[PDB]
Parts: structure tokens; C-alpha cells; sequence
């Protein structure tokens, strides 16, 4: 099945996933030069302060932390879109060395990690109907560069030794998103798609112009993750982004002069 490896990474997807090579694909490199600044555009609305975190899992490409969305307590609202979006899972994607990691570009400088906050749009239901939607998902996207520590990472740091292996999961309570944003909430945004399987293109991205910084003792953590099940052969999941895909029929709109 597919994976970041030698024999099945992003350039294979598109044998399982033809939409791989569809219309609307994520990431993207952001131009910063040819981004359309959108007066019309709204502040974002990050509404986490009933945030529920439940759990965390390594799926085996990521690591998930897990939120209750059967209720709006952690929402999205405002930039780009309408309606109500629910925060269902944030996830990262990270490098093997601190010169590569993200999955979005700016002006093709590649960032450590990426952050990708999951909300789905409550007119829908529930997550699974969502993705079948155009407007179905909204995507806060978060980049990370290293530097000083981010204190409200380290919670998920300290986890990351119960769920080194595919299908381990931890409980997670009590985690607030908050602490993972940065000061600003000036965004770029476009339509896009999933980045990984299914490759559905059903997101609006959000995509923060202001980094946050790890200390690199954080990002190590990350590093020593296992793509393999417990008893598998030892793949330290490292480098499990997907490169930026043509921009085709698109135009990237920013929030900010």
C-alpha cells in the first residue's frame, strides 16, 4: 500500500488514487509575489476554547490527536468560508533533516514540519460525508520552523513514546489546540485537496503566513517514530510529506498586504 518510501511514495499514488493527478491537488508552492491580496476576505474565527481532545494514534504514516466532533466545541469559522467547520484531528508532517518536512512551499522554501488542523463542514454531518463535498473539509495550515521550543507542543512530545509503532493509539485528554497557534492569523487560501490517500478534493486551505518554532530537541521526537508495526522491520516515519503539485486553474488569495 502506499507510503513515503523508495516503491510507493507520492509519485506512485496516482496507480490506487488517480485523482493524484486531478484539477484541484494539494500542497502547492505559495507564490507570495502572485497571491492576491482579498480585501473582501474575513479574519478568521478559531473558536477552541471547549476544544475536547480524546486521543492520539499512529496510523502509520502520521501521528492523529483526536478531538469530539459530535458537538461544536472546537470550531471554524469565517476567512474564506461559510457555514461551520468542527475540528475532527490535527496532524503533522515532518522532515528527516530541518531544511525539508512541509508539504506547502513559500516561494518554495520548504519549512521543518507542517501542522494540518482537520474541520469539517457540519451541514454535511459527519467527517466521512464531508469529504465527498467540494466545500466539504476546511484545513488550518501551520508551518513549523526550528528554533525556540513551542510549550504547548510538548504535551504531544511526551506521548510520542506510547504510539512509536502503527496502531497504537494513547489517550489524550485534555489537550488545548490553542497553544499551537501563532500570533497571527493572516492566511492565504485556496482549493485544494486531502495529501494523502484518498487524495479527495474537497478542502478549503488555510494556510497561516506565520510560522511557529520547535526546539530542535521537539522535532528530534518526531523523528523517532516508526512507520512499521510493533515486531516489523524498524522505518523511522521521517520525511512524510507530499512535494507541492501544479497549481493548474487555481489562484492562491491572501488575507494580508
Amino acid at each position: 500500500h502506499w507510503g513515503y518510501g523508495k516503491h510507493n511514495g507520492p509519485e506512485h499514488w496516482h496507480k490506487d488514487f488517480p485523482i493524484a493527478k486531478g484539477e484541484r491537488q494539494s500542497p502547492v508552492d505559495i507564490d507570495t509575489h502572485t497571491a492576491k491580496y482579498d480585501p473582501s476576505l474575513k479574519p478568521l474565527s478559531v473558536s477552541y476554547d471547549q476544544a475536547t481532545s480524546l486521543r492520539i494514534l499512529n496510523n502509520g504514516h502520521a501521528f492523529n490527536v483526536e478531538f469530539d466532533d459530535s458537538q461544536d466545541k472546537a470550531v471554524l469559522k469565517g476567512g474564506p468560508l461559510d457555514g461551520t467547520y468542527r475540528l475532527i484531528q490535527f496532524h503533522f508532517h515532518w522532515g528527516s533533516l530541518d531544511g525539508q518536512g512541509s508539504e506547502h512551499t513559500v516561494d518554495k522554501k520548504k519549512y521543518a514540519a507542517e501542522l494540518h488542523l482537520v474541520h469539517w463542514n457540519t451541514k454535511y454531518g459527519d467527517f466521512g460525508k464531508a469529504v465527498q463535498q467540494p466545500d466539504g473539509l476546511a484545513v488550518l495550515g501551520i508551518f513549523l520552523k526550528v528554533g525556540s521550543a513551542k510549550p504547548g507542543l510538548q504535551k504531544v512530545v511526551d506521548v510520542l513514546d506510547s504510539i512509536k509503532t502503527k496502531g497504537k493509539s494513547a489517550d489524550f485528554t485534555n489537550f488545548d489546540p490553542r497553544g499551537l497557534l501563532p500570533e497571527s492569523l493572516d492566511y492565504w487560501t485556496y482549493p485544494g485537496s486531502l495529501t494523502t490517500p484518498p487524495l479527495l478534493e474537497c478542502v478549503t486551505w488555510i494556510v497561516l503566513k506565520e510560522p511557529i518554532s520547535v526546539s530542535s530537541e521537539q522535532v528530534l521526537k518526531f523523528r523517532k517514530l516508526n512507520f512499521n508495526g510493533e515486531g516489523e522491520p524498524e522505518e523511522l516515519m521521517v520525511d512524510n510529506w507530499r512535494p507541492a503539485q501544479p497549481l493548474k486553474n487555481r489562484q492562491i488569495k491572501a488575507s494580508f498586504k
